[PDB]
DNA sequence: ATAATTGTTGTCAACAATTAT
DNA sequence: ATAATTGTTGACAACAATTAT
């Protein structure tokens, strides 16, 4: 089913989930920055999650799209504390009120222009929910040096 | 807890918070049924909390009112598991996204007509959010024997 | 350098037990 | 009987360490 996942994502955000995330084959690997793809998220919970994550984050950007084929949302989170996938997998699964089977968690692709812009383009749209100062790896890759 | 909380509560629900709760002077005392009074609760979180509590409850009834002096909501929760006040105090404080200083947690007054009806009257209003079968101590005290 | 792996510690919910009102 | 008190156990997040790519 993971196949129908990525396909749906790319379909809504016009770019492969991979083009914005590096791999972490171990759910125990800890890290602060995480990219989250959610499916079937309820509007209310989306709004809610925002406020709750602000408390424990340095930066946070949320976007949500949908259509007659299914809904989805993306999260760029910078937890004040390093969290393993399990840790996050648990925290969010509950916070968003969705089964784990509806979550894709991979660290961001901090080294890549294509990616770095995806976050910028979003930070432009008003629909997007932002909080905190843009991560360094993002501002740098998107500014005339 | 504080003058404000009560005075405001009684003001909105037309009855002293005491008339529907028995005392528990120890935050460690465990129990399944809890009455919760919240203040400054955000609409979104109210709606959210509902769905999240259903997962871990046998029964649940939520009501919310307000006015140009303050807002307030009441919760009658029947956790599938016995929880100390601390436990609940923590769970909700976060779930509702409000500081503990904005919560009054006392077990329900399972023996008292005046009280038993408060829950019934509410279960009548459509505005109220209900889930599960009415607690025994409630149906019994509100039915022609 | 990056992250897969393994292990240690602190916090807290689930829960047993014992005393006191 | 009810609940104030104290204590035990299990799950898990925060975090140190060590190996492997």
């Amino acid at each position: 089913a993971t196949v129908f996942k990525l396909g749906l994502f790319k379909s809504l955000f016009l770019c492969s989930f991979h083009d914005i995330t590096r791999l972490f084959k171990n759910d125990k690997t800890t890290n602060q920055q995480w990219v989250l793809a959610v499916f079937g998220l309820a509007e209310v919970f989306f709004e809610a999650s925002f406020e709750l994550l602000k408390k424990q984050c340095s930066f946070l950007q949320m976007q949500k799209r949908s259509h007659e084929g299914g809904t989805c949302a993306v999260y760029l989170i910078c937890f004040n504390t390093a969290k393993s996938r399990e840790t996050v997998r648990n925290l969010m699964a509950n916070m968003l009120n969705v089964r784990e089977e509806c979550l894709m968690l991979q660290p961001p692709k901090i080294r890549g222009l294509s990616a770095a812009l995806f976050w910028f383009k979003s930070s432009l749209s008003p629909a997007t929910l932002k909080h905190g100062a843009l991560p360094e790896w993002i501002r740098a890759q998107t500014t005339l040096n």
